[PDB]
RNA sequence: GGGGUAUCGCCAAGCGGUAAGGCACCGGAUUCUGAUUCCGGCAUUCCGAGGUUCGAAUCCUCGUACCCCAGCCA
């Protein structure tokens, strides 16, 4: 429960509502983001447990902004984290008619008129935050003249910014969104759903309170920032001849440490060519983190784990990376790769090899097992290997044995350098039957995999408050590796994540895996203390 | 000026009856992944100072801190 459901709960037993009916309002400006999704889920998620309806209105009332692109992965995206949207997809597009009726409708009633100061005079003419505003000179003109010069604005008679159509409210109000708010300004520009039928837009606090009545939304949910907007939503309904009236509620937004989440800067990590595009692995874009390998239900989870309530708050990346470890220690399979090889072979081995049985989840009998190809020239990771080195050093010492996971025993006696003095192979002997612990691959049936280690993008923990946040970037947020996997990676595909057994859990495609050299991407590692 | 929020390191329950839970952290037990799982621990105190009450984080008073608003953006 959160504050939200407790007013809904409220409405529903006092009889203001016998049916709950949101919906989730995107701008066609972007990608959408983890922000997104926690609005995502408290909106399509009431609807669902309190037996309701929640509508997709995609919010475009600024052609120059927005994008066909945009509204096309904002469909596929909702869609992947599993919701579905209450009849056609909706657009404030449709109402754009409407909107324009309704304008007429406070021209009529003398709220509303043409003003023609310049847009620089509007500001100079508004007054402060401490200092009220001025009216314009243009404010006391006819009904007759302002329908006369709305129209010629609609024609395409003016210029841009030579004329705008303002809500005739209070020049002296201490909210500011009540000086004579803008409803409609000239733009001739292309809209990805009108075309070039219309010349002139309606603001967004015009609309959206229109469109929310048009489609019976009872409760309109939106962010903090729209506290003060929400006086010019009721001023608006109030002033119009329309039958319902729906009451806005907002809750605080999303903050990620280590993270940018406005549209503003991914856009400009895309634009400036930083990370391959807005599903690159390290964004925290909804298609990013599918590609690195987040499930849909991690993200639900985490969504649900963090609440919802009107404090500010910046949530640390520990929450969001348990949630994904937790579903895939619970369903992913694991397997063998070495991300670092180095050579090592057991002298004691003879033959062309052999093949051992291995469990595809060690703590769930029930997912089964496989076989795979034993020998006695593998690869290990070279972190595994010490020529010496403390008490609590688990692993492959220059005169102890370690146990290969699944396989024999194996004890290190030899070892060999290079000019630079780099080993370059680890002579072992193993006990004929014998079946710390380490990862292994035989090199004879390995694959060459490509291994993508993914960190934090930036190297602060707050970088949207940077004074360049372009400058702040983590270096280190992709490094690319060249290891071997067990062959049964081979039928591996994009889509399903596996354990790395020691490393992590890694996952196919990263846009990049061919059939000769496939892409690993690490979505995450797994708990080191 | 106006609009908002202040409870554990990060989130967050609590709505007058005497501090839930999650992530994180510290111990110990299992473990052919130093993972998992598993027991135990972790705010006598709720921005501060007064007040009312048998009793308040929960009500009143006065402070303090932080967030949002002067786009013909959303
Ligand atoms: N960081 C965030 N946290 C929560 N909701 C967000 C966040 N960013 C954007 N939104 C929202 O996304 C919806 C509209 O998206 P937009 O127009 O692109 O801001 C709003 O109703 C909000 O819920
Ligand atoms: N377009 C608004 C919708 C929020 C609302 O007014 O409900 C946004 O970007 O948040």
């Amino acid at each position: 429960t959160n504050f939200i459901r407790q007013i809904i709960d409220e409405d529903l037993a006092s009889g203001k509502h016998t049916t709950v009916h949101t919906r989730f309002p995107p701008e066609p400006n972007g990608y959408l983001h983890i922000g997104h999704a926690k609005s995502i889920c408290l909106n399509f998620g009431i609807a669902q447990d309190y037996k309701g309806q929640c509508n997709l209105r995609f919010d475009d009332t600024n052609p120059v902004k927005e994008d066909i692109e945009y509204v096309e992965s904002i469909k596929n995206d909702v869609e992947w984290l599993g919701f579905h949207w209450s009849g056609n997809v909706r657009y404030s597009s449709d109402y754009f008619d409407q909107l324009h009726a309704y304008a007429i409708e406070l021209i009529n009633k003398g709220l509303a008129y043409v003003d023609e100061l310049t847009p620089e005079q509007i500001r100079e003419y508004r007054g402060t935050l401490t200092q009220p505003g001025k009216n314009s000179p243009y404010r006391d003109r006819s009904v007759e003249e302002n329908l006369a010069l709305f129209e010629k604005m609609r024609a395409g008679g003016f210029e841009e910014g030579k004329a705008c159509l303002r809500a005739k409210i209070d020049m002296a109000s201490p909210f500011i969104v009540m000086r004579d708010p803008v409803l409609y300004r000239i733009k001739f520009a292309e809209h990805h759903q009108t075309g070039n039928k219309w010349c002139i837009y309606p603001m967004y606090d015009f609309t959206h309170c229109i469109s929310d009545a048009l489609e019976g939304i009872t409760h309109s949910l939106c962010t903090l920032e729209f506290q003060d907007n929400r006086r010019l939503y009721d001023w608006v309904l109030d002033n119009i001849t329309i039958p319902v009236h729906p009451r806005q509620y907002e809750f605080s937004r999303l903050n990620l440490e280590y993270t940018v989440m406005s549209k503003r800067k991914l856009n400009l990590l895309v634009t400036d060519k930083h990370v391959e595009g807005w599903d690159d692995p390290r964004m925290p874009t909804i298609s990013g983190l599918r590609r690195r390998g987040y499930t849909a239900a991690s993200i639900r989870e985490f969504c649900k784990r963090i609440g919802v309530t009107k404090q500010d708050n910046t949530i640390e990346m520990a929450s969001l990376e348990s949630c994904i470890r937790e579903d895939l220690n619970e369903n992913a399979p694991r397997a063998m790769a070495v991300i670092d090889p180095v050579k090592l072979v057991i002298e004691n081995y003879q033959g062309e090899g052999e093949m051992v049985t291995m469990p595809n989840h060690p703590n769930k009998p029930e997912m089964g097992s496989r076989q795979v190809p034993f020998s006695g020239e593998i690869w290990i990771d070279r972190a595994d290997f010490r020529e010496e080195a403390n008490k609590q050093y688990k692993r492959l010492v220059l005169g102890k044995e370690v146990r290969l996971r699944n396989a024999y025993v194996i004890k290190a006696e030899r070892v060999e350098k290079d000019a630079e003095g780099n080993i370059t192979t680890i002579f072992c002997t193993y006990d004929a039957d014998t079946l710390g612990v380490i990862h292994w691959v035989s090199a004879a049936h390995a694959l060459p995999v490509e291994i993508r280690l993914y960190d934090r993008l930036f190297s602060v923990p707050n970088p949207g408050a940077a004074d360049d946040f372009l400058s702040v970037i983590n270096p280190e947020s992709l490094v690319i590796k060249q290891g071997f996997a067990e062959p049964s990676l081979k039928d591996a595909v994009a889509g399903k994540a596996f354990q790395f057994e020691r490393e992590g859990y890694f996952c196919l495609d990263s846009r990049h895996s061919t059939a000769e050299k496939p892409v690993f991407n690490r979505t995450v590692g797994l708990r080191d203390t």
